[PDB]
């Protein structure tokens, strides 16, 4: 494996150079705020909605998308992947610079040909391993979390380096950036959203539902399948030391002796065969075909499961807990104003 | 619900009063120094091992457990629950003082009669929902995890008072402090340990040998399924804001079809009734039967069991990534020792 960390990049191939942000979303907000912290020119591309205020609302040069890619040396194209093919087509291919570098942060626009390379142009991926807010707070308390990157088109023979002092400077390279396919990051980014997460937050909602039904008071259970942040601890505190390393270190021999009784022992042979099926979904193209019909409403569909969701008696439960228990916060306003 | 947060409590009951914590593990290490640190003349009752000399390292006054019992107001046992019995007999039980109060951390040897209501003395249970570190690193953060408390006995009238005392000079009354009964939290507590933990691990690790058996690149298949820790980040902030919040409000509209086209979906009956019949071997006393079992020879066979997941292949390939990608730590180093604090903080 090639792995990056800051010893292995530098923000020398962005000196002169002028980053344009494609969205001001999830990723294009952490993008813009840590690369500008950072010393570099960037600027934002955004349509006319309330992300494009926001964009102004924190200091930014925000136009068109055209214009942002016509002023620009490094594209990054940080918009819900469904709507990569119509604004390459029309907003960026036209406007792209000869040597310019294009990045997007998922493999799966490269996997459908809706984004693809361009004689005198470069094309890479650098797809983050975590989402905004945490990439935003990491980078002002000098960490990073990691990042996958893959050179598709490198006309300029440039591509790595540019790519990894992008890294570098909304950083990534504090943890380790590392090749990998974007054909691979695709499917392996889509498993994780569609078999883990659901299965994680489906068996924390039956450890839940079970309690409850069996006489537990509804606040203690939310509170003890993962309200309490108990559980969060354990899994964010086991990605540094290990799963079964923070039940050794911080469990009570009762804990220690309950866990390896069932540990390896308590999922039947349905959750190994759901996530076989979902990968034949992801590589075959059946989900694909699923997004994009999806999409094709605005995202109707998505909205009205969203609403669902919300009225499921583990999030009614939540809303009685958190309204009971103070959580642990820390303050969010001005998180994107420049440093 | 009865939920007690720092407006329901005071330290006016701890005036003037010694706190022995009996143990100095991963709870009684928390709750010594954060009743330290909130002004609480706290001591340290202890057996001849490496927790005596932690605790001595750490500034405690510390001496053998008979000891601290005897020149205590409240005591709290923070030694292993098989532990209880021997300990509450020879040690607790003749050096209690009258009016004295006893407090467990877990409802399971007052389930089992280990520890029992003596006579002319208070019994509580102050049962925190979170483990040591945690509860320290909120304490010097002015925050605190939850904590469920019970009132065993009560012979002075005033053993409420003084738990939810020790609770707010420990920092749980800055999260909630909620009533609930020892046999309850007990049941609650190990079932959390012996399906949800196991379940959730066991799903992760599903999840790795699936990438790999399938041909994908093992330090991302790691990295992926918690090592990037963006898992542990979700499963936290639901904490806060709730899960599927989490998807709506973080996740690209991509991630979200993903998500929402098994959510709800995933898990066969076969997962539900595994947690029943867990919960049955809990409230039948089958696991505390096992638990007495295991203990012998000072858990030789746990030692064995911890030795051997070390060397899965989920904990090998976690070993490989954690050696090539940094992740964001903060320094542990004197967290347990006292802790003054400026003006500014
Ligand atoms: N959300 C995350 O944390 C992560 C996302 N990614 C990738 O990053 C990219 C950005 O995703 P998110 O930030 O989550 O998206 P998002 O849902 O936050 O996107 C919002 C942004 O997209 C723009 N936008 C939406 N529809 C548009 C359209 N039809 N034409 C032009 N602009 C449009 C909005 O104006 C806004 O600036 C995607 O390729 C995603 O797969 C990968 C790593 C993690
Ligand atoms: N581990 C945790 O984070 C939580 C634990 N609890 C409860 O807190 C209590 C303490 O558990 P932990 O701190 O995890 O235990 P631990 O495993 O850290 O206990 C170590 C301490 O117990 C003492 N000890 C061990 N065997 C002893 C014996 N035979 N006689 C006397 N002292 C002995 C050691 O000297 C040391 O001070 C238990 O009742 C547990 O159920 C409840 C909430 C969370
Ligand atoms: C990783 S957690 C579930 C261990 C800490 C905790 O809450 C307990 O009840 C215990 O250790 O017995
Ligand atoms: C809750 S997380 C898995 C969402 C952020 C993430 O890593 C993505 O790949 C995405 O949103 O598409
Ligand atoms: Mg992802
Ligand atoms: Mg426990
Ligand atoms: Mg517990
Ligand atoms: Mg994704």
């Amino acid at each position: 494996d090639l792995i990056y960390q800051d010893e292995h990049a530098s923000l020398q191939p962005l000196e002169g150079r002028t980053v344009a942000v494609i969205g001001y979303g999830i990723q294009g907000r952490a993008f813009a705020a840590n690369l500008r912290d950072s010393g570099v020119a960037v600027r934002v591309g955004n349509i006319d909605d309330r992300y494009f205020e926001l964009a102004r609302a924190e200091g930014h040069r925000v136009t068109n998308i055209a214009e942002a890619v016509a002023h620009a040396d490094i594209v990054l194209l940080l918009i819900p992947d469904e709507a990569h093919g119509a604004v390459f087509d029309v907003d960026i291919a036209p406007n792209l610079r000869d040597g310019a570098l294009l990045c997007v942060a998922h493999g799966h626009s490269l996997v459908q040909g809706d984004v693809r390379p361009l004689p005198g142009r470069d094309l890479a991926m650098l797809a983050p391993r975590m989402y905004g807010d945490p990439i935003r707070r990491y980078y002002l308390a000098g960490q990073g979390a990691p990042a996958y990157f893959d050179i598709v088109a490198d006309h300029t023979g440039r591509a790595r380096d540019r790519v990894l002092a992008i890294a570098r400077a909304v950083g990534f390279t504090r943890a380790g950036v590392m090749a990998l396919g974007y054909r691979q990051e695709t499917f392996l980014d889509l498993f994780q959203e569609q078999f883990l997460a659901p299965a994680l937050v489906d068996l924390v909602e039956t450890g839940f539902q079970v309690l409850v039904e069996r006489g537990f008071n509804p606040k203690a259970a939310l509170l003890e399948v993962y309200g309490s942040g108990e559980m969060g601890k354990m899994m964010l505190d086991g990605a540094d030391i290990g799963l079964d390393e923070v039940v050794a270190l911080q469990g009570s021999p009762t804990c220690q002796v309950g866990y390896h009784r069932w540990r390896g022992r308590t999922l039947p042979t349905a959750v190994r065969e759901l996530a076989a099926r979902v990968l034949d979904q992801i590589e075959g193209g059946d989900f694909s075909a699923y997004l994009k019909e999806q999409a094709s409403n605005d995202y109707a569909s998505l909205d009205d499961a969203r609403r669902a969701a919300l009225k499921r008696p583990l999030n009614v439960a939540h809303a009685q807990v958190r309204a009971a228990f103070r959580f642990p916060t820390e303050a969010a306003g001005g998180l994107y104003q420049a440093a």
